[PDB]
């Protein structure tokens, strides 16, 4: 609906400078905020824009539209919405989680806008399928369904060093906090969304150079999945190792994350 409404209602911020945009926009569970120890590391180098998701605590709630956000392109066309605000014409994007599957989609609506993708627990389907390793049953996704509407507090609180994997305890801590800001019902919405999804037929529809970022366990993405977004990814793709576990590595290791993103940011 916006250009300055939108950009007010998803907590839009620019920040850093450079011929070089950055955005950056975070996966479930968290907002922006995710970012902030990564972001001194960009803002030297890079224009860095930072957004919430709809879906995220810290947007109002009331603006979570059931009908227009159950499927992904409806979070794609804020994205574009945001960037054609900004008169950004080009950049890279960096997405965490169900952010790279944005990425991937907004990618493909709008090559031209994006420059390079940085994918961070990516899958481009979580529900296994008769030659495909998701990493998910659907008995399995069913009881978590159920567990995120019979008691959300104790799903969050077990989830979330889960999801953090080391056990890195302010991490967890910090994970939680924005699990336990999202509306319940909004959280399951959103699981509910992503684990119907299905990119692997669009990935070779990718133009832009993508690094897929491989953690040593992610309790989400299988390590097969990195390879099949290697093999399948339309673009110029690399998969790069980090040295330590998570789904979350934003929160949980942020200065070997740094690492790979000015690597990756260097040149597009
Ligand atoms: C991510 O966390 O956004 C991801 C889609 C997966 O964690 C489940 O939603």
């Amino acid at each position: 609906p916006s250009g300055a409404k939108l950009l007010q209602i998803l907590n839009v911020r620019v920040v850093g400078s450079g011929e070089r945009v950055v955005v950056l926009s975070h996966g479930f569970g968290t907002d922006q905020s995710a970012w902030s120890r990564v972001l001194p590391y960009l803002t030297r180098d890079h224009r860095v824009v930072l957004y919430d998701l709809v879906c995220a605590g810290s947007v109002n709630p009331d603006h979570f539209d059931f009908r227009r956000y159950d499927n992904l392109d409806a979070y794609v066309d804020d994205l574009l919405a945001i960037l054609d605000a900004l008169r950004i014409p080009r950049c890279a994007f960096v997405g965490h989680s169900v952010s790279a599957m944005i990425g991937i989609l907004a990618s493909i609506r709008r090559p031209d806008l994006f420059a390079k993708l940085v994918l961070i627990g990516a899958s481009p389907r979580f529900l296994n399928d008769s030659d495909y390793h998701g990493g998910f049953e659907l008995e399995e996704i069913q009881q978590v369904f159920d567990a995120m509407g019979a008691n959300y507090s104790a799903w969050a609180t077990g989830y979330a060093p889960l999801a953090v994997g080391a056990d890195v305890p302010a991490a967890v801590q910090e994970f939680s906090r924005t699990l336990f800001n999202m509306r319940p019902d909004i959280s399951l919405h959103v699981c509910q969304t992503v684990f119907k999804t299905d990119l692997r037929g669009v990935l070779g529809m990718v133009r832009a150079p993508c690094v897929v970022v491989q953690t040593t366990r992610d309790v989400s993405v299988p390590a097969s999945v990195a390879a099949y977004l290697k093999a399948h990814l339309g673009g110029r793709t690399t998969v790069e190792f980090l040295q330590t576990e998570g789904h979350l590595p934003h929160l949980s290791a942020p200065s070997l994350l740094a690492q790979v993103l000015r690597r990756a940011l260097a040149r597009y």
